[PDB]
């Protein structure tokens, strides 16, 4: 079971709609799935992308799903049971692995667990929730509204994001059991594991240490069917996130090297990427120990401004920040649409607009909601045209990153690459690669000293040769370009 790959995910409403009702769907993910994988290494007419993550599937009264109201169900608007076993079936056929979202920290408010024990007291179901007793304080800030308490007629209940989403009691053994035979059925349909939201705001503070009892009993449990890919969304800082690495997670989402990047590349100089990701290598090496991890890195996802916007919609820079994370140790996830440039900002229906496959309308492409950022802007249509566009860019970097394994497992040391350059190396005891990115719209120049050295990547379509003087090795990076010379 191979837990390396670069993921990609999804929001299903808005990949491909198989029927022709403007919703996405499981069938169209089907049709599409040679975008993404086409099984064959040898060619790069796909992304290249080793597993994809369906955000939520299941019932739901909303657009998004992060509400659930029937764990075994899969939503009508997204196909049914039958699609997902096809899907996941021509998934691995091509080598991909298939995880789903499962939103099992709270339930709609509409689910019939909570609909009873809202309902009665003395409901079977009571317990599966937890109720109040004193103070009915509420914390705010963030981005949504106020209060953890709230009514509903038989007393008030916990809900730490919404009234319409009562978090689960875990300190229930039961709630732990259902949950557990929930995950282990999704795995018996083919699954190969889950992104979930690592924290589980019902252990009062003096109960966290439950948390990541509760992770590794998850795990054993539901390994017992087969081996799973896990990764945790844990949005803190890294001497936080580490432990979870060590209590069930395979992976973790990198928040705050995601933001360092960004800065990085939206500023020109590497100072800030040099001092988080020392930091944040170093607390999991430290905490965890190198190799016993794997990390996630990231730009943006589905509940945030795309990366595009946070770089002013600068393809170029966005460019840079693509060859940036597409080469760092881990697991890289794509958040759908940013392989071709798409811009989004604010409400997340924004954020999740429609996939644009077509310059204009097109069989397939999604409209549950207008296309208003993204419609006209760019498309997979005119990305093709060129080999050296943005898509192409990411499919040669994905490629170039399975090619050469060591981008996986290898380890990571931040160097001195110049003012307005991200450099490392990426190395292990038979490879040692040097990574050079250039962050500005202007040639830079970087020195390597004399010796045996070979060009093994170029992101752009210009002529990079090296000259040598006084015992010196220079090479000139055209603007925003990225280059990988291998040391022997
Ligand atoms: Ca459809
Ligand atoms: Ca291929």
């Amino acid at each position: 079971f191979e837990k390396h790959g670069t993921y990609y995910e999804i929001f299903v409403r808005s990949f491909y709609d198989s029927d022709g009702d403007g919703i996405g769907d499981l069938k169209g993910i089907i049709e599409k799935l040679d975008y993404l994988n086409d099984g064959d290494p040898e060619t790069i007419a796909d992304l290249g992308v080793n597993g994809i993550w369906l955000m939520p599937i299941f019932k739901s009264p909303s657009y998004h799903g992060y509400d659930v109201t029937d764990y075994y169900k899969i939503n009508p608007d997204y196909g049914t049971l039958e699609d997902f076993h096809k899907l996941v079936e021509a998934a691995h056929q091509r080598g991909i692995k298939v995880i789903i979202d499962l939103p099992i920290n709270h339930t709609s408010e509409r689910h019939p667990w909570f609909l009873k024990a809202s309902r009665d007291k003395n409901s079977e179901y009571r317990d599966y929730y937890v109720w109040a007793g004193p103070d009915t304080d509420t914390k705010e800030t963030k981005l949504d509204g106020g209060r953890v308490w709230h009514y509903s007629p038989t007393g008030m209940y916990y809900g730490y994001f919404w009234s319409g989403m009562p978090d689960l009691n875990y300190n229930n053994p039961e709630v732990q059991e259902k949950v557990i035979g929930i995950a282990k059925y999704w795995l018996k349909q083919g699954v190969d594991g889950f992104r979930l939201d690592g924290a589980m705001h019902i252990f009062p503070p003096a109960q966290y240490d439950k948390n990541f009892t509760w992770w590794e009993k998850f795990r054993q449990e539901i390994e017992e069917v087969k081996p799973v890919y896990l990764v945790g969304e844990v949005w803190d800082i890294s001497e936080t996130v580490a432990p979870y690495f060590k209590y069930g997670f395979d992976s973790t989402f990198n928040f705050k090297l995601a933001e360092a990047v960004i800065a990085t590349a939206k500023a020109g100089f590497p100072f800030g990427f040099n001092k988080k990701a020392k930091h944040i290598y170093g607390v999991y090496d430290r905490e965890v120990g190198f190799g016993n991890y794997i990390d996630a890195p990231f730009l943006t996802n589905h509940d945030q401004n795309r990366i595009l916007d946070q770089l002013g919609q600068d393809r170029n820079k966005a460019r840079v920040a693509a060859s940036i994370y597409l080469t760092l140790p881990g697991n890289p996830f794509i958040y759908y649409g940013e392989e071709i440039g798409m811009r989004g900002q604010g409400p997340h229906e924004v954020i999740r607009e429609p996939f644009q496959w077509y310059n204009g309308s097109g069989e397939g492409e999604t409209y549950w909601e207008p296309a208003m950022y993204n419609d006209g802007f760019t498309s997979v249509e005119q990305e093709e045209k060129n080999l050296d566009s943005l898509l192409n860019h990411y499919r040669r970097l994905i490629h170039f990153r399975n090619e050469n394994p060591v981008f996986y497992t290898g380890k990571i040391e931040i160097i001195n690459g110049g003012l307005n350059v991200v450099a490392f190396r990426r190395y292990n005891d038979k490879r040692d690669l040097y990574v050079y990115h250039n962050l500005v719209n202007r040639p830079v120049k970087i020195k390597v000293a004399s010796g045996n050295w070979t060009l093994l990547f170029n992101s752009g379509d210009k002529e990079i040769t090296p000259v040598e003087d006084n015992n010196k090795l220079m090479y000139t990076i055209p603007a925003y370009t990225t280059i990988v010379l291998e040391k022997e």
